[PDB]
């Protein structure tokens, strides 16, 4: 089990488990933000845009 | 402050909290189940396809 089409839970408000292979293409965790747009009938989740210069 | 392209933390292993405008979309919560798959360098999670008949 890893990405694409992978079945996980919930939590209880929305908290839902990314995986730590996505969170890690990301390079995010915990204190980091994501980006969440919404698609139709799905969520569209990218990580936040840094503005680092 | 609603969907499409809105900032969230995430929380540490990966559960980022999705919208309850979201999550009220599906219709899910908490027990309920996603459909994750990934696009490059962005996560996109599907409700989970119920299979009730």
């Amino acid at each position: 089990m890893k990405s694409t089409g992978i079945v996980r839970k919930v939590d209880e408000l929305g908290r839902v488990v990314i995986p730590i292979e996505l969170r890690r293409t990301l390079g995010i965790a915990e204190k980091d933000a994501l980006e969440i747009y919404v698609d139709d009938e799905k969520i569209i989740l990218k990580k936040y845009k840094p503005n680092m210069t």
